[PDB]
């Protein structure tokens, strides 16, 4: 339809209007003492609240390019409230400083391409430079404590510690409701791939996203199912079942995948299919793992086993199974426990075997999942409310404490961007790679003095007094006290930050580059 | 609907309005500094890029006239994105360029047919000079590097090599998935003739446009295939097989094409019906190459075959079928390799005895096609997305690879283009043909100045030292230096540039010469 | 529905605003030298032509008095464009400039019915003077020199110089599509008779508007076939047999003709019916005829046979038919050749016996029918483009050789229209009907001018070197220089100039005389 070709600074001016529009709605809720912001709602009462990757999920602009540029900013909070709940904000804010900055120094020429160069060094120097200064949290006991900030309780702590020593870094950790009263942990016999849903319709949690079946048949198959008749007699055994079913397959495509759709809308079939994980000869060796974990057998045409000859035996069984967007994990299969050892004694053996640190490495990615296990949270609490409320305080507890883990832990509140200025001022340039040096310095101040700000303090004066103080003392901005901030507990993790740098940096490199925008025209 | 018919020179004011347009959207991706532009998406978030052929096809404008100028510059650069990826581009900054200019010139009379004839006579000599200065690119090493540039990773070079000499200039090389982490090189009996698709509907990859089968019954046959009727029984025999069918018939029409059309469209079956190559006797020629590669037999009233008693034993069978939209190409024919071998010394027997150039040279060709094969690359990697890119990486390189060995290798980033303007100013004419010679000659500098524009510097400057500068050393707009683009590498294809030139030369010769505009009046 | 009468002058107004809107869209083609037009299409890229029937077909203004002028001037263009591909411009032109300065005269008095007589007057002068001045094309060579221009390549020269002969001056002439890779000339038995389709709805060819039937079945009766009852078992029979069938009767109305218009449009039979040729005794006459040349029998009451008793075995046979808007062709008719020459004999004898010149006249018609048969041309060439051209290059090179043959040849180029102009202005009169004479002689200029103008040469001086130029002697716009237009091969047929000529002055005398315009209101 109609397009509206704009080019120049106008198409940038309208892209910074909508940047500004949706920093200012999103900004206002940046720290602690945060201020609640209220959205519409079609049906009920309206939701309050400060929780900022809600609030910029919820903005829509009416002007079609300030739409662009609030789809765009969005966009890239998406990739960093994954992890935690707080670095989808202040990669908007330091956008938004970065953007109008950047536009208006190019206003007066600077060439747009020196601008983006020197933010990419600023930004390399700093996220150098965050990685130079951080407190390891490899301790059991820092573990530990990390478990137990944020919400975390305080048995959270020693409930993922020991968890995490079971199972290791790296190893799968699961959360489940307790139907007593006690929260519990449990390590059994389960397996994790890197294996999301075909689809988002057979999500069973929409507010977890995850797709989740108690005790479920389990198809494993190496071949490629784009056929709906090749499982029509097991998926009547199934329905007589009346259990849920999933499929592990090559690739489930065809007319087979929107059959399957459709049952699943409509409550027929509890199926949920996913890919296989590996290729080539490799994929049939975790396929045959599964087996052997779950008790059923892979259909290959190397066995004989065609599709439509598969019955409720040959499907693998366990207790629950957990399917997210990107992973599908298991959980206690039903498989015998002397197969899974002497598969991890194969698996053993070839790794003693290979010469190839590929191989081996892959081998030894076998042998860890197989051998791990799968740690089990059966969270008990004397009503639903508090299972409810301890079940989200340690899903975020868990994700913070695993992030701490892989990369550390900073000063929170913002220090820790402050403490990094002097190392990217140190870094040396010429014209515009320096007014982007430049630009990048005085952004940085921006969630600080946003934080200050928000709980009535003067931004300046602040960021002025932390420039002029010991490393690792900050701002308390909910007491308004200078305090250590390792010791006051306010405290972020390394990679939140890193990851809201690097966002932020390369999305205002697009866009300070951006010479036409095509977007379409209002219709009268 | 009603027309709103206009004359003289609004119209072609409306024109030229339309093409600035198009060429103020695309021009600024132009060069290895270009800048990105945003495209609007009906759904999911926008998509940034940089690349001109997508920019190209989104465009749509609401008035009429522009919205003609811009599909007529697209329909230009679709003669010319076929090869490379780049060549859709410069085509549609000389368009600009020389249209806007002559159109200045003939509001001050200047007969515009001698317009295109001067303008004729200098892209005839720019072509000419063209292929006068070139690195030819004959020699094994230099096909090697040739595909070792662009993206061509470092190992397609040598396979692109390996394959392009067992199987020839005109061998047909393929690109395939290996399931194993290597990339590997085959070569296969197969056939390659030039037949695309009869329709767009049995496209099974829409993005290559190209329909894929794997392992499909071959239908070979001379007759015409108007019925529906007349192979029903081998639909039903080929259903209960539920195998891809591939028919070669003189031409299949009437209702049999809808019908097969609409089937294929449900999915009830997976059938490419394309032409028969070749015509009167020649055509049963190829057909019986065809049906002995492949093991099928061909249906032909000579032999006192019937369609209808056509079964499943007659037909060619396959390991995959590969059809465009002009070509069809056969991997791995079931047929004997014996009784191919004794088609090969017939055809070769044949040549020996032939005194008619032209047959001879046809027998040579059905002799080159089936005996040189068809080269495999099976592509392996670790992940999909390392076997994507790499399948992606290696037909472009192909592709460049072939361009450049047709034609040649001559200086990128439009340096070519300047180094023939002096041949083109060497070009003796008077009058209005004159001024085309000198609207050509000012025109050929846009490309380079354009790039440099979009670096930063200044486009006059750099094509003034380019001016007086040795042949073979260019501006490296990546880095701002002179430097010699054969050894930098800055190296384009001598078909790309000149087919370009040749393609925005017409059209705008074409675009001068209107006088009267019929357009749909917009209804109100 | 509403009317918006409106008389007197800006009635004829808006007659000239939409005849000069049509003009000025075409004209700008004229001559070799001419200019391209743009016409909008609803999908696909536009096309672009020089072609100024294809323009005029396009063209539909909004306001309804404009588009009556525009039906009015294609309506003209209709007539003209039969004969060769140049007529349907001229007559415009001549129409435009004829009818704008007989208005300007009418405005000051100047009453209208003098003004036709006047231009009646001038035009019968100039058809007597175009009648009087021409090579007469009648020899064998010149026929073949004329049937070797156009295009007429240079061996469709001899080819239809010889099938010419071989048929006679009369004689039909087919050109079909060889197998092979040469154009041969081959005379069989056929038939061709003065009767078109009875629908257009059965025409297979529609750019060529021609049914074409491939070995059909031909019904061959006197009766009306008004009931599809009547032709049940016969159609039946003909499924069975899946050939084409074709109908000869007196009239097939009534429900049979809807339910095979039908039956053809589903392509469940390809049946065409015309009307038989002739009246009375006279069209049993060569009803027999068609019967023995082809085989099949006449259905009529006289012999006791019954529609719904013909048999496939009654049915004539011929390898091909034509049928065309008003002839239908019979190629390769089944019968006897000894049948064929007994009837031929039979009607030799009655002419020999007969003694109405009427009769004789008639029974000569159908003696040269029958004996001097179907020359039919099979062109072959190497490419189906190949092919595809030199059929359309044989087309009308075919129509102008014809065309030349029965009228001549003059100078192109319209030199041949100022040639007359002597003889017009010598013609006497006073009053209105001398400003008609005066109005055609002006009038009469327009194309060279026209024609030198769009080659950018002065239209006036052009003109008036050409009036004081020797007889013979003309303008080539295509180099500019005044040489001998027959020996520079610029010829233009006497019947096209002559047509044009005739249609503009009638529908100008038309539009002239006109008084009230009755339009359809446009609907708010």
């Amino acid at each position: 339809m109609a397009k509206e070709l704009k080019f120049a600074e106008d198409a940038r001016a309208a892209m910074l209007r909508g940047v500004d529009k949706l920093a200012d709605t999103v900004k206002v809720t940046l720290g602690p003492k945060g201020r609640n912001v209220v959205l519409e709602k079609s049906y009920g009462s309206p939701l309050i609240t400060n929780d900022g990757v809600t609030i910029a999920k919820e903005i829509e602009l009416e002007d079609h390019f300030e739409n662009m540029g609030a789809k765009l900013v969005s966009e890239v909070a998406s990739k960093t409230n994954d992890i935690a709940g707080d670095g989808t904000t202040t990669a908007t804010v330091l956008t938004q400083a970065i953007v109008r900055e950047g536009l208006k120094n190019v206003t007066a020429g600077a060439n747009p391409l020196g601008i983006r160069r020197g933010i990419e060094l600023a930004t390399k120097a700093a996220v150098e430079e965050l990685h130079n200064i951080s407190t390891v949290v490899d301790s059991k006991e820092a573990i530990a404590q990390v478990a137990a900030v944020s919400s975390g309780s305080d048995k959270v702590g020693h409930l993922i510690a020991d968890a995490m020593e079971k199972v290791g870094n790296d190893g799968v950790i699961t959360i489940e409701e307790s139907k007593g009263i006690e929260t519990e942990l449990d390590v059994v016999e389960g397996m994790q791939f890197d294996r999301g849903y075909l689809s988002q319709y057979m999500v069973t949690d929409n507010d977890k996203m995850e797709a989740v079946l108690e005790n479920p048949y389990i198809l494993i198959t190496d071949k490629k199912i784009s056929n709906i008749q090749d499982i029509l007699p097991l998926l009547e055994q199934i329905l007589q079942q009346s259990r849920p079913l999933l499929i592990i397959a090559d690739d489930v495509d065809g007319e087979a995948l929107p059959t399957l759709v459709l049952n699943k809308i409509r409550g027929t079939f509890n199926v949920v299919a996913v890919k296989a994980p590996g290729f080539g000869d490799r994929r049939k060796a975790m396929l045959e793992d599964i087996a052997i974990l779950t008790g059923g057998t892979v259909i290959t045409d190397d066995l004989g086993l065609e599709l439509k000859d598969v019955t409720i035996e040959n499907l693998g069984n366990a207790s629950k199974v957990v399917v997210d967007k990107d992973n599908t994990t298991i959980v206690e299969g039903s498989g015998e426990k002397e197969a899974i050892e002497a598969r991890v004694q194969l698996i053993k053996n070839q790794i003693a075997e290979t010469t190839s640190d590929f191989d081996r490495e892959k081998l030894q990615e076998r042998l860890a999942k197989l051998a791990g296990g799968v740690a089990v949270v059966k969270v008990g609490a004397a009503t639903e409310t508090e299972l409810k409320e301890l079940k989200l305080r340690i899903e975020d507890a868990l994700n913070a404490t695993r992030a701490a883990v892989e990369e550390g832990m900073v000063s929170g509140g913002g220090t820790a961007l402050v403490n990094v200025i002097s190392k990217v001022s140190a870094v040396e340039a010429e014209g515009d790679v320096a007014t982007g040096i430049k630009i990048v310095v005085r952004a940085l101040e921006e969630p600080i003095r946003q934080i200050a700000e928000n709980a009535g303090y003067e931004g300046s004066v602040i960021v002025d007094k932390l420039k002029n103080v010991e490393l690792g003392t900050g701002f308390n901005a909910a007491t308004g006290e200078w305090v250590n901030m390792v010791e006051a507990g306010i405290v972020d993790p390394t990679k939140v930050t890193r990851s809201a740098l690097q966002n932020a940096a390369s999305v205002s490199a697009l866009l300070l580059t951006t010479e036409a925008v095509v977007a379409d025209k209002p219709e009268p």
